[PDB]
């Protein structure tokens, strides 16, 4: 069944972006067959175990850290979508209203820990030291901190919207993905949007050998097509960006 493909993904948009190119695939003679996982860690563990032939859940710099960190011969097949990332909050109209001492809530992901830093950079909150690394950057890189925010970032990034739910800390960084599939809408119910999400465009993961497979190219074409694309930016509305 050379004509079977396997992919892991997110719940939402990534899985339901899959299921809708079903029939396109399988004009072209390719049957997609999609495993939706909850987290962020067993796509690539599963891409690794030949479990699945691709995965669609990750953005570039997620993908090279998990790829240094756990030795993964994967390769990019190619960008699809953007999530511009968003801060949400129950107790704060706007972030400039936080209270000195505030905790935000970030999850341990420390390749989401950039965007939350360029929010409170552009809302004007926090400066980063001269000389910081911007490719790789933390809290510890904070030069002023107007509102002495605290950061926590111990959670898991599947549990951001428990902590949103429950009213823990001033803001939560929630990743789109999982903030879509509990309603949230990120271009109207986050207190502050990431401006420029370019770098964090989510991606088809393979392995190495498969780097050139017939069966991947056609599904990586087919979701970069332009009725493809315009479909995805009227399902969520501006909230899920098509490259
Ligand atoms: C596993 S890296 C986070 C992916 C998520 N869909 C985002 O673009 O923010
Ligand atoms: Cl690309």
């Amino acid at each position: 069944d050379d004509s079977v493909l396997k992919v892991g993904a997110s719940p939402v948009p990534h899985a339901e972006i899959l299921e809708h190119v079903k029939p396109l695939l399988e004009k072209e003679g390719v049957k997609l067959e999609v495993t939706t996982y909850t987290d962020y860690v067993l796509p690539n563990k599963a891409l690794e175990s030949g479990d699945i032939d691709a995965n669609y859940f990750q953005h570039v710099p997620f993908f090279n850290e998990a790829v240094k960190e756990n030795d993964y011969d994967f390769v990019n097949a190619g960008a699809i979508h953007l999530e511009p990332v968003g801060l949400y909050s129950k107790k704060y109209k706007s972030l400039q209203e936080i209270p000195d001492g505030s905790t935000i809530y970030v999850s341990s992901s420390v390749s989401d820990w950039p965007r939350v830093l360029t929010i409170l950079e552009d809302a004007g909150l926090i400066t980063l030291k001269e000389g910081v690394d911007r490719t790789t950057a933390t809290f510890d890189d904070i030069d002023k901190n107007t509102k002495k925010l605290k950061f926590n970032h111990e959670s898991d990034p599947a549990i951001m919207t428990t902590l949103y739910d429950n009213e823990e800390g001033a803001a939560v960084l929630i990743n789109s993905n999982f903030a879509v599939d509990q309603g949230l809408n990120p271009k109207k119910d986050a207190i502050a949007l990431e401006k420029e999400s370019s770098p964090y465009a989510n991606i088809i993961a393979v392995r190495k050998e498969d780097e050139n497979n017939e069966n991947v190219k056609k599904l990586v074409k087919v979701l970069r097509s332009k009725e493809v694309q315009d479909w995805i930016t009227k399902k969520w509305n501006g909230a899920i960006v098509p490259v």
